[PDB]
This record gives C-alpha cells, sequence and structure tokens, in this order.
C-alpha cells in the first residue's frame, strides 16, 4: 500500500512530463504535481513551473529498505512517502 498512497495521492496526477506543463501554465509559480514517467529507472516524477512557460522536472527514485516498505529518494533527500516532499515543495512555493 506503498503504491496505493503515491498513486491516489492528490498531488499525483497521472500525467506525462509534457501534459504536467500544460496543466501547469493556468497555474502559478512554483506549483507543481507529482506525475508519472514512462524510462524508468524511475516511473514517478516531479515536474513544478519556475516562471512563463518554464518548468523543471526531477525523477523520484525509488528504493527498498531492509528493517522492520519503500522509501523515495529526490536529488539525494531519502523520503518515506510523498507527502515529505509535497511539505517541501510547498514551503519551495511559499518562500516566494
Amino acid at each position: 500500500s506503498h503504491m496505493h498512497r503515491v498513486i491516489n495521492h492528490p498531488y499525483y496526477f497521472p500525467f506525462n512530463g509534457k501534459q504536467a506543463e500544460d496543466y501547469l501554465r493556468s497555474k502559478e509559480r512554483g506549483d507543481f504535481v507529482i506525475r508519472q514517467s514512462s524510462r524508468g529507472d524511475d516511473h514517478l516524477a516531479i515536474t513544478w513551473k519556475l516562471d512563463k512557460d518554464l518548468f523543471q522536472h526531477v525523477d523520484i527514485q525509488e528504493m527498498e529498505k531492509e528493517n522492520p516498505g519503500k522509501v523515495l529518494v529526490v536529488e539525494g533527500q531519502r523520503y518515506h512517502d510523498l507527502d515529505q516532499i509535497i511539505v517541501e515543495y510547498l514551503q519551495n512555493k511559499i518562500r516566494l
């Protein structure tokens, strides 16, 4: 239910990178979605709006633990869940 939490997340949209850009066009600077990625080695990504017609894209890496399920890795900060990720990209948008 790691998979279940990610895919049904309110900020998760089943978009590719182009469509995420398209959706962000009518949003504001710093808005973002978690969306899908057909490469991989990662099937998740973040896309967010830097400015009018300018976007950033980042891969979300999904790895296992070996302890007690999965762990998200974005530019090399580890996270459990999308939630901690959403928190930071909202604080990002905030400091504008």
